[PDB]
């Protein structure tokens, strides 16, 4: 003669990450200082690209 | 880690041309140049032609 059972399960989380890159040039980081800016017209394009 | 790509491309342009011919004879360019006109019917056939 059986008797009903019962069923007791744990599970656990599984850890992982997503990692992009984002590059600049040295001369966009020049730009955006505004650390040899001369206040013309003609660098203000640069700046903008 | 991967980063963003850029292309850039430039193509020119190839040239070509298209040419075909045209003739007339002496006696059509002498009748359409109305030189030699006898002021008669006959020669305003020849000329329509």
């Amino acid at each position: 003669v059986d008797q009903p059972v019962h069923n007791y399960m744990v599970k656990r989380i599984h850890k992982r990450s997503l990692s992009a890159a984002f590059a600049i040039a040295s001369e966009a980081l020049s730009l955006l200082s505004n650390t040899y800016v001369d206040g013309t017209e003609i660098d203000s394009s640069l700046r903008i690209r």
